């Protein structure tokens, strides 16, 4: 009865068919994804359940990338496709009470914290660097608020694409269009440019400067002052002149025409010979 | 007997086959789906793997916070410099038909929200900043529909308690410039306001301490409200009311007119 | 006889190894490379791990999709309210040298798109929300290169079919304001145009139904289209031409002048 050993040896102990070898072991741990890092060839979906994603812009989300311990970038999106199906990175909300914004970025630093390029095409286009389009009446398309010590809150430059100088003569910096609803629309009463001051300003309200000469402005009392020969055509209503070189009008004229009239009238009745 | 044999064919070798620990030990180096901590690259390369574009349920990565608090994604960094950004997005061909980002909001707030934070310093640094080199598009485009608002809103606030502290800010900058490399000059124009299906409203309207100062009009004529200068002459149409301003030849039509009833008065005088 | 001490040793027991189910359930809660849902946070934590900066191989994440169709990221949300933004970037120090976003975009469409679409009913949200704290830079800055289109290009659309239902609307909007705690006032300006190397474009161009109605030429001097109007007085040059506005000057000289000539032909006429 040696063989009370062999059956408790036949029992205990596991079959090699019923277990992998570390072989296939490796091939099955191959498969997955190492902590250290891998190669992800299919969709990776995130659908978090009661796992307790927070709102922190520290330590929340879904993904959460720290590179506080790290060179180098979060995230780089790259392609070098001729054409594809859909944009690189979608951000999408769909319920009307959403309340929070599909992206925000909270900046601290000492260089620009978003930065848009759109790099010179073989041939030019229609594409724009940054498109936004808004269909909600209720508010601005968009925003903008700075603190400028000595520089415009947008500062918008247009530079010559061609060396000649007759080339971009119907480009501008600013472009402002105003039409009436697409669908059906009678017209619009919209304005083009709104300048305000609520708490008011010492400034010059619009201020027009070519070659280091200013030529045209508009100061906070809403006087003008034109640098060159200029055009009105219509007539031009003005106070009445009290110097030199106002403007005379047709009142002030006609009284001083009058005026000569009546005292020459009154040397002609009365002269004798 | 022979039963050994068997036990030697059919049973397992400690050397050929992980143990408990071991196994435990290979498995804590793989991402749980439950989460974990990756601390190394993780590459998608994706190909012939049914990567849709849909907004939904696309994406080489999809995240969908509908059952779920919190954000999608948190790039964060507390570090004090580094050698690049956080985010990149990047297309090299410029036959390229899709946008590197889009943005589809519905909701109450603001779709995008970016916030410069006040350093310690100032400096030259932009929350946004917008580049093009394709002279067949323009560098941005903002279209709005509002009721009662402005389809771009700027908004100076002086950064002093100071008055005169701003005086060289502005609210909008424009600069027109030549060609870096060997540009001979510009036509370029500043501001080009224009309604191509026509607008009955004001096209320029300039307001301080929420009274009207300046506008023009929607037929071009101006209304400015207070003295004004012109460096050089004004062209005007004749006057047809008291304070339209006179031209040259109303005064030398009025002179002329007086002048020859005076003398037709002289030449028949008669005592 | 002994040979049982070997196999007692040398083979694995049953207790000390997983079976090839249960090898399989440890298995099935980690990820494969070929795709899955997670359920928990990924937490990506890179520390002396070979990270790079390159935009095109580097970043703690990497998605290249040049050789597959769709999105590279989708981040998607059908929740009614929720307690944070869906994707945020974030930067602490006042040091850090780079960027939160960099888009290098090559390609024939729109770099990058934001359309907020028509609520349920009209609120105060935008589609972009700018705002800086740094008084040593301007907010936003644009540069475009166009040749026949504005560097910034601006639509209003009348949300309605009534033509005067927009009539407080404006495409641009600028508000000039003080320093909220505690500002005495501003002295900031509300558009600066200027031309550093000089153009010999208009500086300030008004159209409506795309026809010239008032601008403001390269060497300052304006042209009105309509009557127009100044709340106070207008200093001009003295006329020279038909059409000028006459000066106080120029109506006085001429005034005396016909008065002197009247009065010397009285002096010396005889009948
Ligand atoms: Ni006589």
């Amino acid at each position: 009865e040696t063989n009370s050993k062999i059956t408790k040896l036949e029992s205990s102990k596991a079959d090699k068919s019923a277990v992998y070898s570390k072989a296939e072991s490796k091939i099955e741990l191959d498969k997955k994804l190492s902590l250290t890092g891998g190669i992800v060839t299919g969709q990776l979906q995130f659908k978090p359940n009661k796992s307790g994603i927070k709102p922190s812009s520290s330590v929340g989300g879904a993904i959460n990338i720290d590179m506080s311990k790290s060179e180098g970038a979060a995230m780089v999106m790259y392609t070098n496709k001729d054409t594809t199906d859909g944009p690189l990175m979608i951000l999408r909300s769909d319920k009307d009470t959403f309340d929070q914004s599909a992206q925000f970025v909270d900046y601290s630093g000492k260089t620009n914290a978003v930065n848009i390029v759109m790099r010179q095409p073989s041939a030019p286009n229609f594409s724009s660097a940054l498109n936004i389009t808004s269909a909600n009446e209720g508010g601005s398309a968009m925003q903008i608020r700075g603190v400028e010590k000595a520089l415009g809150t947008l500062k918008i430059t247009h530079e010559n694409p061609n060396v000649e100088a007759k080339y971009d003569e119907n480009a501008a910096a600013l472009s402002i269009d105003i039409v009436k609803k697409q669908k059906g629309g009678k017209g619009t009463a919209a304005q083009g440019i709104y300048i305000n001051s609520t708490s008011g300003t010492a400034g010059k309200m619009l201020r027009i400067r070519n070659k280091n000469e200013d030529k045209f402005y508009v100061g906070p009392d809403g006087g003008f002052h034109s640098g060159a020969n200029s055009t009105v055509a219509g007539n031009l209503t003005v106070k009445d002149p009290t110097s030199g070189k106002h403007a005379a009008t047709k009142d002030y004229v006609d009284e001083k025409i009058a005026e000569l009239k009546k005292l020459i009238l009154k040397k002609l009745e009365h002269h004798h010979h």
